[PDB]
């Protein structure tokens, strides 16, 4: 029922802050999310990272869900502020934190599960923000990250051969420094509050992450990958955009300009060794922090091994007439979830911003492969069903998976896209960041008062979908 | 209360197909049972090995029942078609299959349990059947098996000291190729179906299994045992038969003839290095494939270290007036569960064919030891209760376990038979092969809808029956 | 909220006989408690060590409670009778017993938990009692113990870096050989039984453990610690006594005399290399077996690393006018739980003897450090609630744990006491020895008919107490 390779590594994915809790235990220090969640009035729906799912204490209860679900790999992330218990370079290390992750990795290997490890998933140590402004201080933050990354390669790299440096850098840059909807919540276009400057600060945070990645890849490529033999990558998200008015030249152009303002921003330095896309250099200043010949030096001393790709939904884009403000980051675009002819991007989950678009996903894989184009692992793909533990039946979610795998099969076998693997978001119901515990994305239902976890129908079926796509000269004998 | 040695290994048994499920995942391919179960009209009572107990995904839950029950050891089977994912010799190995078993072995050793691995338990690769006749082709299959065995000695044999090559070769032969009731379902004397020839095929498959065993013990003796230090053995079954008319010449003779067509067939080559019991070379042709001088060369260039014995019940055998057909495999006999003086063999379980005969179990052990006579491990023994999860109270099973441990004790200290261990069938409730899920043999009730396991009374009491049979200079305080 | 160090190793404790069960299994020979529990009429309120918690079979279920509770360390006890299946020195060594604890140690490690091992916890092999009186025989018993300690060092010493020789030597001596309330139940003053002499026996049984400890620590210091790098200690209990009538010189003296008959007895040889506290040598005879020069040879040829302290309650001692009998072991004292001015020591748990007295706990800590004064680990501390599974709400126990941790903070940062760790009695509800299963001391309620464990609130909360007292430069962000 539509052929995925054979190798094809699939599993489940979970960010650190969204499930671990144990915020002050283990000698961990605060993240910028530990401050954002406790603001008065709350910017996080009155939601907290304390407790969460209590994974820190119940990790082996969850890992046995990973063998029950038949998962092959498990993507998770490290809490920077739990390892270097906040700062970097010269700051002391938290041995208890290193030891906590070292026994998770051991826990996993014992079970036959492939650890995929993400170094940074938005949970920047607070101290570094106060000390020099966090991702706003490009020179400093990338040096502090480089040591952190390297520590992790040292302490976990003999096991763990599958690395991801930074998760969705565009959200950390834009939601964190332009709109302020994510930690640290800085902006000129909100309420608000104390500080921000959405005209210059997102483009700093981007370059800082871009260089942070480059540094760690250079470290890994030169000093580790030979002896340790592993992959390293970055994972970018980005909706596919096709034109609003299909019959209009200016919007076939406006839909691609958006996808260069989202993916091209990062994928040009990190994969093509070119600097910023020109559509993007021409709108923003000056305001766009130049890549110096020293930057391409760190970039050209290391390979990024794969394109990690977070996908959930697509959209229609269409132009502007007017001359855009400084405070525009999308690249002169009005985004819609409907086109000219009233028809939607298609079938919804709700939320509302996420809707199931299985053949714009396929289109997405074909564009993102060739420009750029390294192998694509799908590092996040998931969904919330529309609508208690009536949640055990999630037929919407099952059909979301199936149709989105069908266009991975299609992309591979009809468009010659190399896709190597797929992590489903998420293993547990999380804290959906500043959305709170509202949204339930996981294939396991977490009962936030009992901290009890019971499987949804999707968890027990997903192994059977993968099993029925790999074969294949046995669909006989 | 009735001394079993001190050493005396005991624990539970399970068979690969009967519990694992995950029939298509982990790159495993079809065994011949996968085809037999899916016949239309079903020859397996509408039953499936798809799922079963889902032990592929719940194995570690099951193993904590092993320590909950005080089990010292655990016999289980590999799925040939999961390891060499269909065929042998020149065929690719399934690494996901080999590592799945790697982590079982590992999980057991961690719990202090002693893995006892059966290599073959009726789940011959399907491709092998299609490619040359499966067990019907003696020259090929034994070579395909030798490589298979050798892969296992390499991959699991530094752990794993205790090996059983083939489980109940008599059933595979006769029920698989003479009566057609077990997979692959070929016979002349059934409906039916397409193929079979009960005149000639069970004797081929017999020798093919005998030689497959010899081959593997050859490999193990010459190439692994010296370094790995361990046992290889075969586990044969066979009811004990005594005359139907005690008072009378031709039954003292008829019963033992039936016990040669059943144990001696296999035991003569594998233990005595003699060929086929002559009472058998004399009834079958010609139809009985001769052990070539090249076969006694494989047989006596390696030693089988123990007699693995399955036992469930006993019977009264007795003769033919008339000259027996070509389609007679029991050895010119018709068998009863009754002597003529009316009395039953003794106390039934139902089923209906299996009744608890502890007296004749003892006579059996003494017969089977000295002719042939190596140490006996009882590698399967168990029953189903007469009669929901009312099943938790299983007094019948307990008294069954008790009275047969009694006769083991009796056989050791009075008859001087060496009996080194006892595996109870079964740990879980299974697919009882072509009988389906109906007959519950386990000491754990499995709930086939939830896949829930809860122990039965017998599970928690058996550990105590052994502890009280092994002391012994402290029964003093 | 009141600073405990940073290191500060905290966890839960349990004794061997109290939770293990499986009294005949694993070839384990009887302890002295095995006989005392089965006496007619019962001296243990009709209670039994068989089954108990059945932790022998359910150890992994409880260790999972360990990480759920966020424990750092776990103090447990070996069963001498189970390792050397009864006796010492020349007796065989039960392998099935050594491998059992090797897999607890293995399992604890695998979870990140630090094993703390108590060699002896009141469960002396019965064979030794009958062979030469056990503890009454100083010469033989200290020799059989040195072999035992040694073998443990050998078989578990490369894992396991923290050893406790004997748990509460005072109780084994006085309740065992003076009043008879504990096994083996000898005394001149009781119900009854056939033998005893409280005049002389408790002081023999004291010396015999002192030298057993001395022996073990001799071995460990000289042969193991340099390579194995670890700690060895003894854990001593004893109430804190302050004067009954404040205003009175006669028994600011008698309180301290009672603490020397209770702690100084053991602490003087074991930590100061003095012999018996003067006041004690001068009341007892004759009857107090002198420390030969050869004993102070063992003693100062190896050092005890730390002071294990068992604390539960406190008390008002004070005087005797009268000349003391030959059967007074307390030190010429009448002990009350209230002073002259009516007021109680403070707040009851019940039981009735155990009251929550945090104020004097601090004074205790201050006294025991400086004479003697090595770092102190509270190797036991806990209580039962005043009062079914309404026990899950244990707000008295939480208030007990909190106040007594406050004293530890206070003692450290103001009285200059080194306290390095705290173990809470107990992880589970136990067999509280001769009291039976009545008193529920655990932070996990154990249903003795289901052997089901469910956490009380204290368990889930304790980990947050410690998190909150360790920090400490981020108490800010």
């Amino acid at each position: 029922s539509l052929a995925l390779p054979n190798d094809f590594e699939w599993g489940f994915a979970t960010a650190a802050y969204q499930i671990e809790g144990a915020v002050k235990e283990g000698g961990r220090g605060p993240s910028i999310w530990d401050t954002y969640c406790h603001l008065e009035p709350s910017r996080t729906n009155g939601a907290n990272g304390d407790v969460a799912c209590d994974h820190y204490h119940r990790y082996d209860e969850d890992f046995d869900l990973l063998t029950k679900y038949g998962a092959k790999a498990y993507r998770f992330s490290l809490s920077w502020s739990r390892i270097i218990p906040l700062g970097g370079r010269l700051d002391p290390v938290n041995e208890e934190g290193i030891e906590f992750y070292s026994k998770l990795i051991d826990a996993l290997l014992r079970r036959g599960i492939t650890p995929w490890v993400t170094l940074y998933h938005w949970d920047l140590p607070q101290a570094l923000h106060d000390r020099y402004g966090g991702w706003l201080n490009v020179e400093e933050v990338q040096l502090d990250f480089e040591r952190y990354a390297r520590l992790c390669f040292e302490r976990f790299g003999d096991r763990v051969q599958n690395w991801i440096t930074i998760n969705e850098p565009w959200i950390q840059a834009i939601y964190g420094y332009a709109t302020g909807s994510n930690a640290p919540g800085r902006s000129s276009i909100n309420k608000h509050s104390t500080e921000g400057d959405t005209a210059t600060e997102p483009w700093l945070a981007g370059k800082a992450q871009i260089m942070s990645h480059a540094r760690a890849v250079a470290v890994y490529s030169r000093d580790f990958r030979p002896s340790q033999k592993g992959q390293i990558g970055i994972s970018l998200n980005g909706d596919y955009y096709e034109p609003w008015d299909s019959n209009e030249p200016r919007d076939k152009e406006a839909a691609e300009r958006r996808m260069e303002f989202h993916i091209g921003w990062f994928a040009n330095p990190i994969f093509l060794k070119k600097d910023y896309p020109e559509s993007m250099k021409k709108q923003l200043g000056e305001r766009l922090p130049a890549l110096t010949p020293a930057d391409f030096a760190i970039l050209n001393a290391g390979e990024t091994d794969f394109y990690g790709m977070n996908y959930y939904t697509s959209q229609y884009a269409r132009h502007l007439d007017g001359p855009v403000p400084e405070t525009d980051y999308l690249g002169a675009i009005h985004e819609h979830q409907e086109n000219k002819d009233g028809s939607p991007v298609g079938e919804e989950s709700g939320l509302a911003w996420l809707r199931s678009c299985p053949d714009m996903f396929r289109k997405h894989l074909a564009r993102v492969y060739g420009l750029y184009g390294k192998p694509i692992y799908i590092t996040e793909n998931g969904c919330p069903c529309p609508g208690c533990e009536e949640a055990v039946n999630d037929p919407f979610r099952i059909r979301y998976f199936d149709s989105h795998l069908d266009s991975i099969s299609k992309a591979i076998t009809q468009d010659g896209v190399v896709v190597k693997g797929y992590f489903a978001w998420a293993l547990l119901d999380n804290l959906e960041w500043s959305d709170g515990y509202g949204p339930r994305f996981g294939v396991t239902f977490t009962d936030y008062t009992t901290l009890k976890r019971t499987p949804k129908k999707s968890a027990l079926v997903l192994k059977d979908m993968f099993a029925a796509r790999q074969i294949p000269e046995e669909l006989a004998h």
